[PDB]
């Protein structure tokens, strides 16, 4: 699988994260990210994808060692952590054929797992519009505890 790179952008209070909503197979909410080009460095892919999806340039704010990385079904996703970005920042995608909306969400209200269907004696998980964000939520809360407390 081709690796993906992007960012977890937080506000000045560290309460809120910025999520993007795509279309079709990406119809729900997730962190801004995308696939690396041949010979493109990880930091440069993360800035490129975030700027295309939000209109905000992270290049001068990336810290090389501050990121969460997860391997999901063979494919690696790395999100650089970017705190302190003001909540009144104007965000606008470049690609509106790809991005429906951009919003701030409270970290403590986001799910860190989907709900089962054990009230119905049925297997699997119920739909959740935060599907793409969910795998990063617990590791994020643990990272913010260690770094800031
Ligand atoms: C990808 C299209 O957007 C949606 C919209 C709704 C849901 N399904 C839910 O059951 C739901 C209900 N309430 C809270 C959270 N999720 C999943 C994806």
């Amino acid at each position: 699988g081709v690796p993906t790179y992007g960012a977890i952008i937080l506000d000045e209070t560290l309460e809120n994260v910025l999520l993007v909503q795509g279309y079709l197979a990406k119809s729900g909410w997730g962190f801004p990210k995308g696939k690396v080009n041949k010979e493109e460095a990880p930091h440069d892919c993360a800035a490129r994808e975030v700027f295309e999806e939000t209109g905000f340039d992270i290049k001068d704010y990336i810290c090389k060692d501050d990121y969460i990385e997860l391997r999901i079904n063979d494919q690696l996703a790395r999100l650089y952590i970017i705190p302190g970005i003001p909540k009144d920042t104007k965000f606008n995608p470049k690609t509106r054929r790809e991005i429906r909306n951009i919003e701030w969400f409270s970290i403590e209200k986001l799910p860190c797992h989907r709900n089962d269907m054990t009230p119905k004696s049925k297997l699997g998980l119920a739909p959740n519009k935060f599907f793409m964000a969910i795998p990063f939520i617990r590791p994020l809360r643990d990272w913010l505890s260690r770094r800031f407390g």
